[PDB]
């Protein structure tokens, strides 16, 4: 290797080495003149040119150390649906970044019972015990019996009895740390200084928390984790689980048959992801533990908040938190519905009924239902153990913080603004009458009503998806066949005495869940100006999202979040661009929707991040 | 308590001796000076010590951005066409640009279910329209093998030999990618950048981290995978297992290797399912991206000013794929089912299909996607939609004119791409291509195979950079059944008590395995060694890993290699390049365990260079 | 505007700046009054700016090494000389080569145990054993036989051999010690147990699968089946599809036609630690964890010569690296149970059968006498050296006048505990701390009797295996009397089985620490706070993109300073503090039963002379 820096035109603009030798050579020959004993130049004498990449260099900082602090409520024992309010206390000069512990007791759901079985399916034969429902359809003309069998079972397939002892399990519903916190309020001498509701905690979930930052922000916030499993070898290299005479075959023509299998080429093993925390459902729920960040501008270290600025009297962290039916949900335990279908095959006098003679083919068919208990639902008295606010002081030199206060003027802040319009109309253009401030940018939104309701009973997962979301089910189906000759003197090929028997047995059942986009278009109008033309929607929740905030803005996973932005930067503190409020007056947002009707109503949802100013 | 001031490390790391004697100095000046106020000022304490708590920023010269789109010069597109845009005058600048392609939902056209397959036994071949049997005689073990292989749908009704079949259609992976073979931005008539759709895989490889993936592949239509859980797999204390296998011990107390026991946790399982574009459909649905144009000027501080590059004279043209290179035929709703039976008679004519008492019975079913016959897609499919969004940049007319009359020059980076076709094991390749300062390469030899029509995974493997072979995973269903057909002796120890065994396909994975084409990798250039013959894994794992931080992902692909020669690559600030002399003979010299005669490949390098444009 | 307008913008004193420069300019007599972008620049910042400064001139370029302590083996050291090359070296890397290697042939074991008192037979290739039950007439038969992945049943003291397995992340368990030595005295050095620090809190996604490809770390595969769902149709029969009960109502538990088409995602591992009977040559490039990795940082050769400057690792023993597993052999344990009602019911004598049932695991197990290979030799072992050229005017100016450069240094503590609760002085803290890993590792999880060492070793919890189950279930039902009608009679038999289709480990995790508290020179400097607030809060709020929220349930992350992980300082903790430096842990799991690892690596600021 042979370093070149000057090779025509390229180098002499990218590292100007003709340049930087002749700067030396006159800092050189100018200290040398003016009587300095090292002409040697200075680090800075070339920085002021030329960048040097290799540079041990950095500054001094003024003074510093800090050491956070639990701090209780004011408000007593706190409890589900109420109002806390912590002081902020008089410790560090500054405070910044600010998590409430937040303590959920362990929680089981009621005693009830097993509920009634349903009712009868077919027509004939029809008998109802405790512990099973029996029907019957005849066809005579085709000779096939078929029997409808409905039960209740547990786990381990034991038939449980209607009206007997049975216990659902209890969930928390999907990222409760998020919906826990109704509002999350700042506010000084009275007014709120800056506010957010959950629909701003579930706005940062989507757009502000990649994937290095993901597996704590779920553990603060109470989201199961999902655990990596290994099974046993599935490929072993140069054999096969199938047995030897379906392996390896060739037709009569010297080719390999399709669909016969052959030798593994790799030794693999699979991988399955499992969940068991808070939102699968549990006979008892453990202790929830959870560190929920309050997500205010100053958790920046450079933002902290001089405490001397703000009088101890009236400053507050106010939390609204939700109720517990919203938080917590009962769901099926070891209870399930047996449904079993069997069809009997008979040629001879009386077939197609229960006295039909010379069975030939039999089926049966049988899946399992995960069933709600009657009467057993969500324990109220489950206390909320323990609440404490968290808070970040800083403390300075006493020299540093008197010129800070005397020369720091004010500060630039970030708040929220937030506007719901309940919407029945395929589209609208809805003025936005809570935005008005300098906006950087605005999370849109549109919530189907259902995804809230106490009637979906989706509502533990659907609560925070901003699309309608429809579960379409994914089947594991056991087959199985059998034949038995019961004449051990006739040929069984091609004999009625070579019976027929199969099985389709359900495995297991998978849900996934169907997002259905509630906005086609979306439009940003101020002044009968277009900020925004009219865009699909998936130019706001892809490729904005995409192009700009770099590691400060994910692309949301969720096909209902839109991002409108009108900055540079989305996640820098420094400004921008921004629309001011100001002739913003009559600020108007216009969507179009293929879903939201009389029958679907929906909540479009806005939320802007607006730059304000705190004079210190 | 803050200490600042404890022993020589305090010193050196905050300076608190040093920053008191410039403040208590500073007052003093100022005192001395006349000023009303003595404390200092921000930025006096700033030349020499950091401020950690600072809310300083600097105001933006007014800015704002509003995107523009706009229709192709060259009328209604099409596949296989080139397609331009003109930039129209809009902004005084403009920058990041994303194309709207929108594609017909499409299906395939009616054919037919094709041939059964040949006979595999050499005995008793029977040929329905429905079925084709053959069976293998055996005398001397009294085993009949019957081989049955026919056509089911996925509820498992026979299929008729020539009767209705339609295939389904998907989309290759990343088709936003392959759609677009050549991107050309035009000033003058001369290409002043363009790139290919090996350029779009080499990003979508090396710069799309996690936190922007998601809404990457919905950008350019790859599916993107639904996370679906399941019903509850393990419930504390309790099992699915049947209680006579539940929790065994010896006759000497020991627990029993085998045999499961309760569960200590209750979990389900999560699956991912995909269902988009390049899942086969009986109808794909209209596919709508927005593919953004990888130009240097999508940075917002390289944005292009309107004046330096004239209007009417600079265009977008975009080359489009061929509809055979995008869409495709995969197997619809037809499948091919292979089974064996084998029955173990004992009697007179043991092993041939006039056996009488039969002992044991095994049934073995596979099942194989089929293609219907005369089934294919459809060539009227339309291009529905293509424009081009162009965001453009508004600043005030002071700072215009002064940036315009001082900048002088920007830099820019240029995509230079060369593609050498090999059969040799090793060798030296030059790389005419490079004319300009090089800041890194990336580096590919993909097996010509993998863009080929006859490969029938060529809808995946066009944009893998290695060999790519296909190992079935099987999940398989094995039962179990005994029946005695003589109530009058005991089954134990009896001909009378049958058995029947079967295993059926319950589902079948592809893993897709890498086989690397590459071994080793060597740099030189004007007879000078920059990389000497380092493992292919140098250059794919490490090199990505240690460099670019988040603005370089490590690559999933096995063959993506990346010669860097920047200190920072991703960063607008040069770091270092390969200069022109040695660029004008500059060799990539390669060893291949895969490359020969029998396995073209092309060795795909392409380099971002460094080069200049002048303002106006 | 306005107000806010002019607090963000501030145009209206921009255009007055401008007005000003253009008129004091012809004032002065200049040519071109028009303003500079620097006077622009002095108040306002320009978005859009293409403007960068040159670099004085340098490359790099790597260099490859063989150390001088001959012919690599395991359990070992090794040292490498820095060679003169470049004017400063950066970042470094060890590419590490492990020869293919198999296990001894072995032998199938011994057949388990008898489970039942009766009709207890034992051949070379099962082992039957009967429980009797002439109250129920359920005769209840057990069998335990060795097989193959095929089902082929394989014979007592017959061939068999283990496959061989790497632990997980070999690349960070074999460099034992890794130090970098200047004049004969360590100046960094670092364990096994900072570079899993490192794998916690340090590698995110955007780098996750190279890492994991340069230690070692076999990389899922994912896989996609055949198509599951099918729009309008459903893979039940007809008599189970879309019925309703008799008032109408669509009966529960009654599939209907899908509404989608979509097919299964699932991900494979066939890597190093995925059992082989051949682990083929595994190729590692191992980096070393220095802090003049970054380019900044580089260390100039001048200050550190040739010849006082070396690399040394030490190597783990084989027995840590490589460990047997079991291979295409497998236990089958098998319950049969038959009801008959006739003489001699619940024994093998019953006559009248009505209802059959089989339950069949498969448990894979290890061939005796099948152990790894001792004389698998390291193939290759080479450092790779990043080197930096510049040119001889600026390197003078650089050695005179740069001074020091600010280093850290890895300062780690390992304090074997007993005790539920317990304050532990951290006595090997010299120098000022940024941060501080912690964890509380169970020794069985380093333990040479733990199974599951080669998966345990890295984690900092005590870690159980939960099973899941994949069974498949079966029925069958036979009419053997042409003559009777079958519903309701006993010659319609029963038939049902469940068999093991696969099975999964779940590792659970229990965490060792509930509370840390840091005491220091009689100062908290962190209250008693729950592990969560160090595992979760602090590596959430943090570092930004250097710093990652750890996946151990174990990992515990003390900060000091506001900027973890970049260079300029953001605080520390003083010296003074730091030589008595007290962290009080509380555990749920420690005790004299469960000995474990008080794991402590603090990141300490040091200074470095130059020239």
């Amino acid at each position: 290797f042979k370093l070149i820096a000057n090779d025509g035109k390229a180098d002499r603009m990218i590292m100007a080495n003709d340049l930087l030798n002749d700067r030396i050579k006159s800092i050189m020959c100018l200290r040398a003149k003016q009587g300095f004993s090292d002409p040697t130049p200075t680090l800075v004498d070339i920085e002021r040119t030329h960048i040097l990449l290799i540079n041990s260099h950095y500054k001094p900082f003024a003074a510093m150390g800090y050491e956070y602090q639990k701090t209780r409520p004011n408000t007593g024992n706190p409890t589900y649906n109420s109002t806390i309010q912590f002081s902020i206390p008089q410790f560090g000069d500054f405070f910044s970044d600010m998590v409430v512990h937040v303590q959920l007791a362990a929680t089981s759901a009621s005693a009830g019972t097993v509920p009634a079985l349903p009712a009868f399916i077919g027509a004939d034969d029809q008998v109802l015990t405790s512990t099973s429902v029996v029907s019957a359809t005849e066809n005579t003309t085709s000779g096939v019996y078929t029997l409808y069998t409905q039960s209740y079972v547990n786990q381990q397939g034991t038939t449980q009895t209607v009206a007997a002892a049975a216990t659902n399990f209890v969930r928390y519903c999907e990222y409760p740390g998020l919906r826990l916190f109704k509002r999350v309020k700042f506010e000084v001498n009275g007014n709120p200084l800056d506010e957010y509701t959950a629909l701003a905690a579930i706005m940062y979930n989507k757009f502000h928390v990649p994937d290095f930052k993901l597996t704590g922000w779920k553990r603060l916030i109470g989201q199961e984790v999902p655990v990596e499993a290994a099974s046993n070898l599935v490929n072993i290299a140069s054999t096969t689980p199938w047995g030897s005479p379906i392996v390896a075959l060739s037709d009569v023509n010297g080719t390999a048959v399709t669909g016969s299998p052959v030798n593994a080429a790799i030794t693999a093993r699979k991988l399955t992801q499992v969940v068991f925390g808070a939102q699968t459902p549990k006979a008892t729920q453990e202790q929830l533990n959870m560190f929920v960040p309050l997500l205010f501008w100053f958790r920046d270290p450079r933002l902290a908040i001089a405490s001397v600025s703000i009088p101890y009297g009236q400053r507050f962290i106010t939390v609204d938190i939700e109720q517990q039916s919203n938080i917590l949900f009962t769901a099926p335990g070891n209870l399930f519905l047996q449904t079993t279908v069997e069809t009997l095959l008979t040629t001879g006098a009386g077939k197609g009924t229960a006295t039909g003679v010379l069975l030939t083919q039999y089926n049966r068919y049988t899946t399992y239902t995960p069933t709600l208990a009657s009467g057993s639902s969500i324990d109220g008295t489950q206390a909320v153990q323990n609440i404490e606010l968290y808070i970040n002081n800083i403390f300075v030199t006493p020299e540093i913080h008197d010129i800070y206060i005397k020369r720091i003027g004010f500060t630039l802040i970030r708040v929220y603004r937030e506007q719901v319009q309940r919407e029945v109309n395929a589209a609208d253009q809805v003025l936005q009458s809570q935005l008005k401030w300098p906006v950087e940018f605005i999370y849109l939104g549109l919530r189907p009503a259902n995804n809230i309701a106490a009637g979906n009973t989706y509502q533990w997962r659907d609560w925070h998806h901003l699309t309608s979301v429809t579960n379409e089910p994914v089947y594991d189906v056991s087959q199985s066949y059998a034949r038995v000759s019961i004449d051990d003197t006739v040929a069984p090929v091609g004999s009625t005495t070579f019976k027929q028997s199969a099985s389709q047995v359900m495995q297991n059942q998978y849900i996934v869940p169907v997002e259905t986009e509630t906005l086609d278009t979306v439009r940003v109008k101020a002044h009968g100006i277009e900020l925004y033309a009219q865009y699909r929607a998936q130019f706001y929740r892809d490729y904005i999202p995409w192009n700009y905030g770099s590691f400060n803005l994910v692309t949301p996973q969720d096909k209902g979040a839109l991002f409108l932005n009108f900055c540079l930067y989305p996640g820098t503190y420094q400004p921008s661009g921004h629309v001011n409020i100001s002739r913003a007056r009559e600020f108007y947002i216009e969507y179009t929707s293929s879903f939201c009707d009389s029958s679907n109503p929906c909540d479009l949802i806005s939320i802007a991040k607006c730059i304000n100013f705190l004079l210190i």
